[PDB]
DNA sequence: CATGCGCTGAC
DNA sequence: TGTCAGCGCATG
């Protein structure tokens, strides 16, 4: 009728470890109706009574190289943009539909899915396989374009672009992601300092630390949550997530406004 | 740079 | 026969 954290965490942290091959010392855990740490620096994980992983911080799991190598491209490709977000996969937004995104064809979209993803989906799988199985159970009943088109598990990834002193970007806004399906996946890029950017989950007084090269899994849609100011560096980072949308409303293969046409004439 | 089409939880 | 802001996406 109730798990014993001590067990639990002894049973992830072995499964990270050995997934990971890296040791995440001092590390600790939570249920979710507790007392949550108020500042997270290491390893994180959180879940309900059931012992189902809600929440779950590993520290530094990609490797610098590839940190390096991503941001440089990233600022080189925002620069030449002017939104401060973009999105590869699908989106149902204001739609009956999933459609196509329409970043993809261009030059974030397409480096999304074709460079960057398939990497990534290296350590979504290895992230998933360890804290939580639901969630790529769920993840592969889907669409088979969705995991084509995006080259991932999720049907959809969202690019943040935060500059510093930017406190109109949507993440710098306290909010729940309402229309997820299932946990979300990120992964941290850019620079900045350890004392900034982090994210602050407002109703349970926590912050988590993070930084580039770092991965937080999550649910948005039941933990609000906000990102810090920076003052210095530039602080990029990717959500994959999924919409219920993609379980349950249809799919054109198409663009919004065209997999508007195809709706109403489908009938 | 404001408006139209369109969805949806949070209130 | 409730209102409305907001992970889209244009058009002028
Ligand atoms: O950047 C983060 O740490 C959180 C971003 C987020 O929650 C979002 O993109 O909706
Ligand atoms: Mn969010």
């Amino acid at each position: 009728h109730m798990i014993n954290k001590k067990s639990l965490l002894q049973n992830l942290l072995s499964k990270c470890k050995t997934t990971f091959q890296q040791s995440f010392t001092n590390a600790n855990i939570t249920l979710k109706d507790e007392k949550w740490l108020k500042n997270v620096r290491t390893a994180y994980f959180v879940c309900d009574h059931d012992g189902s992983v809600e929440l779950a911080y590993l520290p530094n799991v990609l490797p610098k190289e590839l940190v390096e190598e991503f941001t440089e491209k990233f600022e080189s490709i925002q620069t030449g943009r002017k939104k401060d977000t973009g999105y590869s996969g699908i989106l149902d937004n204001s739609m009956p539909f999933n459609y196509v995104t329409a970043d993809l064809s261009q030059e974030l979209g397409q480096y999304l899915s074709e460079i960057v993803n398939p990497q990534i989906n290296y350590y979504i799988s290895k992230l998933l396989t360890c804290v939580s199985s639901r969630t790529i159970n769920y993840l592969v009943s889907l669409n088979d374009s969705y995991y084509a088109l995006n080259n991932c598990l999720y049907p959809s990834t969202a690019f943040n672009s935060l500059k510093p002193s930017n406190d109109g970007h949507r993440i710098r806004k306290p909010h729940k992601d309402n229309l997820d399906i299932t946990p979300s996946s990120l992964f941290y890029f850019g620079n900045f300092q350890n004392t900034e950017g982090y994210l602050e989950l407002t109703d349970k007084n926590c912050k988590v630390f993070v930084q580039p090269g770092d991965v937080l899994f999550f649910k948005g849609n039941e933990y609000k949550h906000v990102v810090a100011n920076i003052t210095s560096g530039w602080r990029i980072g990717l959500v994959y997530f999924a919409h219920k949308g993609s379980k349950t409303k249809p799919y054109y293969e198409d663009t919004q406004k065209n997999s508007l046409k195809i709706h109403k004439e489908t009938k």
